[PDB]
């Protein structure tokens, strides 16, 4: 019924989406060949949310892979679960963006966007009732940032009422993996704040902090980070696929989480997360899930939520639970820690409970927080962008692709307006 | 997907290119006869980046050999891996350069550049998507400097949007191997600063220092210096050939590394480098690679980076690693040694991680630093150029080949303007 | 219901706490793997006093281990019962205090106290009804003294009405194991007298005297001393865990034992204690327990109670007993030896009787005496501190950590005030 | 957790350090090749205190060798356990010290200290938590005295809060091995009393007395004196490596032992020491260890402690023991011999008990005494220094290297002030 078109863009985003499809196919009992070998009847009851049936009991993921270089495409094709994707959906150029937003947004992505949109339209025509779109990409890259923003603009133009969800990997506060990361991030945010319904802020540095501090991993690979991001992704759209005591689709989350049209950048989280050894010392109760969810050191975005206030909070639980216990924990958190929630919104937390827990767990819960502490991320990116743009650092690389400097000025102005709005709404007396 | 055309010009350029192709053929399992005898599918998955497939299960390096004298080409053709190149790509004249930039750029190189460009265009037509070119040459000689700068100008005119990379051997601060090195070096920089995308500064003085202090080599010949240079060359383009956790090809490296169009002169480095005796006493960890990379005594350019400040830094790692450990080491380096980085650029270091280590190593990492300390090289070259030009020393050898004093004055002015810019951003 | 948070600090204190948890797990039938393999139903009826259940019938001790050096932590992890502790509760630095109170209290312990308090808050949130806290440490050391006093101050600030009990190892009268023991002891007492509800004075020298004189041990190890201290610890909180004819929790003992807010330093004791051979010559009757309890040579604090008067006395018995016999013995002791009890307090002895004796015994009894003879300990420590401070002996080691000399003066003044108070209340005519 | 960097400077320092590393490698089961062949998990549980793990199941001692002459280093490298050190840590010059403090401190040591400090910082960066440094050197020579004092000053400036321990061989009261021992000794104490945390006074005279009277050795070479010194060195830091009933690391030892910042010169001792013949006639009990420890004829410093009074006393025991027996013996010693302890410090002796005895022994104990009787050493050194300086004997050899008479006067004044303090507290 309610179907989601997943779009992969860039190395940082498509590389996640591969792990995401691994996890999703594991949840629904679909082996790396597309054949169904599950046990529970509920696995195929809502299988069409992500999977088209391919006339012979093979299920094909409704996914579209976009990049400007075929290397990541070959890597995805050769790896595990690379044989379930439809070969027609691997749309890729030959040049590559080179971490240049202007390039990937105006020349190479502009040449490839027509084929990408043809594939998107073909996937949307095959649907029963299109719920929305799902994009995975990074903000500080090339293909990812520019190509994803271009695709979001195009699709928002074509489908104005569908849901546009993006899981964006944001720049890290300490270590940057791209020398021009501020420009790409600022331009990508300027494009995102105008077209997306909700966007999730994944920060790699926070993911390494979680892997070392909580999971006690000494050698964490990108498999683990992509697995955490994919667990978040699966927890988001769980209510669309399995029944539960309280259902909450993407639109319900968007309504309950976005108070004003521009404040839609969320801090995702996940629980439970334990090391391999500490499993035998932790009982799994709803209070434990609640304690780990509302934890600053558990956020996947490198922004301390204790430095701001929560506008809205989504808490999607999974597994057999008591509604009284979940409601009790939410209310106790709101009452005991009232100094961290926005005053002019009563009942800040949205609650959803599903019946089917993730693979191997008795129960879990996905945290989605809309906190004003994301102004830290935005202000840091704005200050770095100003420091680099004042000297025109590497500005010629973007002006040589036909991009205007006034466009950079407008993007900086929009970023600062978003920062000022986030600051305006926190610490605003409800009187 | 992406393909590279390699052009090697000069005696030094041909030697470094022969060693480079030996190393590259070893990485992809291509024996000296062109046959493939590897053991991993990744070796053939992206082999077309450097190799054209001549039907018959044989691969031919997409390399073009340029020289004004046939001796170096004969030595290259007769040696090991000399039978792997295409015989049509040995484009050489008969006159010789004579370590004269004027000669090699206006008379002999001008007579040979038409055939060289014919070969270049033929090689370019056989690609699916041309990524860019690489020029291996030295700035001290006649064929290298003049011929390579002429070829760079011609190709930049023909291909204005492709990546132009050059691996230039720069004059040494202690002992020159050519009496007229300042003239050739200045006249070559006058073209390189205008036509190239990124230039890697390699100095034989720093290579001898590495081979002696670090590798503990009693008798290092050029077979080892060229091997170090080839290790750098292979580490630069490892993201175009093998998969990894975080990719960064030539275009993205040039984007992250060059803040302003004229400041594109880099200091390459490599780690790990250990002697055979000290090999059993050193644990190979990512912090060790990070410590050896950002080391002044490990730079392949004879310029102390501690006398300047880093604009941008590239750190391409190879082998199974953790993203978190690499990022933590980069952040520790940026924080603890913040006084050597320009304050107007946050997060100077841009990293990349490949999943395939070099042959025989568990892991390694190539350092590419764009430091303002490179202004010392240009200041020394400009001082020597002025000292020689104020007395017209060896000047008739260049004015008798078609040049004039106005061109030398313009080259000196461009060199000094580059110096002034590098000092301005420090 | 009533739960206790045990906190281990320092080598001298954590080293006890290991033996304490061995004994407690033996009493409740919990093997070194956390599994329950007891016999009596009463062992699990009040198991939550010390143990959190870990979702699978494994019980985890509600203990927190604190030190400034990981050596003792590794020793505890590797030894027996080291696998029942939760790995998240091993909070340790890297430097070490070096028997410097100023260091461990102001720099290293100050750096570690935030993590320690986070663990403490997490343990307190999981409780049903927090009764109080329990600290085991030494006064003449580094991590022990300074770190424990800092933790006591922090927790007293956060939880002002909970019970703060500390089992402190005090300096010995003859042999000192630390050259700077007077300074650490004086500063630790200055901090303790202001925040703790009751503190027990364990002296090693008295423990060797008991081991040689009474137990007839020729080669007593710290296993035996820690075992005696742990037997005392278990006898203190027995009424909170097993039923009895007279129940007396920690708060009842604190009320009946501390007449004035500053006089809360107790002299613990234990009975019966016999050698291996003399067991066949001693009948175990309540009069025998009473005779051994009120014995100066049986005190675990190296202070002769015959040199002072008893303000209050606690006598917690264990095992099947006649109430008439216990009351008769208490009354006979008060009447025949009236010259050793404070005149202005009638009925100096508090009586508590539990039904379950310790492991292997038919019955026992724990002595807790609040005698004015502890002024001997305090006056000796004050005189040694004065003798060392007059010459500024090793004072630079503490002033180099940012500590003020006026703070030493204040600590000495408070110590002397405590001595003067103890002397004021004894030999004070009740007329 | 805690880690130590060992620095050995001079011929005497290098010999003692080689023997020390032999003993330490024997304790942790590390064979001369670096491979681990122990039989107890406790050997590897805290092996990182002295050993860096070079990946490959090999351990490398965290030791730095310093000398101004390559002969001693060649002898160390060629001998047994010479292959266990890292080859990069042999930092040596070519000139030689010549038993001249001025030379080794201002010219040759000054030329070498930059490389030595580079190695020191490299070793320090590889630790989790640096506990402190140990310097093994002699006060009579040129490399030892001058180079070690220079290194101590440099490191104290770089690391102001780490534990600086030195194991100094002091001049003998009967026969000097260098004609200018007073000058070097005074100029070295002038730095040691200012920059170190604790200094252990070892005298070869007392070591010969021990080897003859106690061990009944007819022909004791330095292979035995260095073994005694190494036994002391290993007993000092045994609480950092093996668990025990009562721990006391370097920081707590320095806290308990040094009452005033300048009185940090200790008299090390060791027990049990028995000949092979008398071994079958002596029962090994804790009272026997206590009796042999507090014995004037057992002190490794040639100063009779019965002529002074003890400020503080450290007694680190090793092996399975009873806390009560050790405490009773300490109390008996303090009570029966109360006239040798300062009355203004109660409970002078601070003890520590480790659960692992030395190799081959059931139990042992290391004595560390801070006695005011050490003023005899400084009085003798000051008398000899004054007698030589009043006539400018051998003075030109030090003034021709950059020193002046003002510096000698200041060193003499500092020595005499230390003497005056030690007498003041007696
Ligand atoms: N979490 C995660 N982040 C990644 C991964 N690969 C790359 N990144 C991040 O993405 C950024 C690089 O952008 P990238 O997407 O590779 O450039 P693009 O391909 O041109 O869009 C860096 O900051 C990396 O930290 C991955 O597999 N997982
Ligand atoms: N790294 C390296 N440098 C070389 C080699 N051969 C020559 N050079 C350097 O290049 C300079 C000589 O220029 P060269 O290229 O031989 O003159 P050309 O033939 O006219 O280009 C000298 O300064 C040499 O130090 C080589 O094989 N490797
Ligand atoms: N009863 C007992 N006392 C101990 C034990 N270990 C150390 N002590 C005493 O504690 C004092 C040393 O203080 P310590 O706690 O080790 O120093 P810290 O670790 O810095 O706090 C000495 O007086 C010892 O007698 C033990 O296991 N049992
Ligand atoms: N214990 C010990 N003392 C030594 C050894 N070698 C030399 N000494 C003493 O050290 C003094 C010589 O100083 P030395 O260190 O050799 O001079 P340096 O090389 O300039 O530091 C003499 O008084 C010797 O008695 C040794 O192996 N062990």
């Amino acid at each position: 019924m309610r179907e989601i078109v997943h779009i992969q863009a860039g190395q940082c985003g498509n590389q996640i989406g591969a792990k995401f499809w691994e996890v999703i196919s594991d949840e629904h009992g679909i082996d790396p060949t597309g054949s169904y070998h599950g046990d529970s009847d509920l696995q195929l009851e809502r299988i069409n949310v992500y999977y088209n049936e391919a006339a012979g009991n093979k299920y094909v993921p409704r996914a579209i892979l976009v990049d400007l270089e075929p290397g990541t495409m070959d890597s995805v094709r050769s790896g595990p679960f690379g044989q379930i994707f439809r070969p027609d959906n691997f749309v890729f150029g030959q040049s590559g963006a080179g971490n240049n937003w202007a390039k990937g947004h105006y020349t190479e992505g502009a040449e490839l966007v027509d084929s990408v949109l043809d594939v998107v339209r073909k996937e949307s025509e095959s649907c029963d009732c299109l719920q929305g779109f799902q994009l995975t990409h990074s903000l500080g890259g090339g293909t990812g940032s520019g190509m994803g923003t271009l695709l979001i603009s195009k699709i928002r133009e074509e489908y104005p009422d569908r849901i546009m969800n993006t899981f964006s990997v944001v720049p890290s506060p300490k270590v940057s993996d791209t020398v021009v990361e501020p420009y790409n991030a600022t331009l990508s945010v300027h494009q995102l704040v105008e077209n997306t319904d909700e966007t999730y802020c994944i920060d790699n540095e926070a993911l390494y902090d979680i892997c070392f501090r909580t999971l006690k991993l000494t050698t964490p690979t990108y498999g683990d980070l992509n697995h955490l991001v994919s667990a978040t992704m699966s927890g988001v759209t769980t209510c669309l696929r399995f029944p539960g005591q309280l259902n909450a689709d993407l639109r319900k989350l968007a309504v309950n989480m976005v108070p004003f049209p521009r404040l839609h950048f969320f801090m995702p989280g996940f629980a439970p997360l334990t090391s391999r050894g500490s499993q035998q010392y932790r009982a799994l109760t709803v209070p434990e899930l609640t304690q780990q969810m509302f934890d600053a050191k558990n956020m996947m975005a490198a922004c301390d939520p204790r430095h701001g206030r929560y506008l809205t909070v989504a808490a999607v639980f999974r597994g057999r639970m008591s509604m009284k216990e979940v409601d009790e924990q939410m209310l106790n958190v709101q009452n005991k820690n009232s100094s961290y929630f926005v005053e002019w919104i009563p009942n800040n937390v949205k609650t959803a409970v599903c019946d089917i827990p993730p693979r191997g767990l008795k129960m879990s819960a996905t945290f989605i927080g809309n906190s004003t502490a994301i102004q830290e991320l935005f202000k840091r990116i704005s200050e770095q962008f100003t420091a680099m743009f004042r000297r025109k650092a590497f500005l010629h690389w973007y002006t040589g692709e036909g991009m205007d400097e006034m466009e950079f000025t407008e993007a900086e102005s929009n970023m600062n307006d978003l920062v000022s709005e986030y600051q305006q709404y926190q610490d605003a007396t409800a009187d």
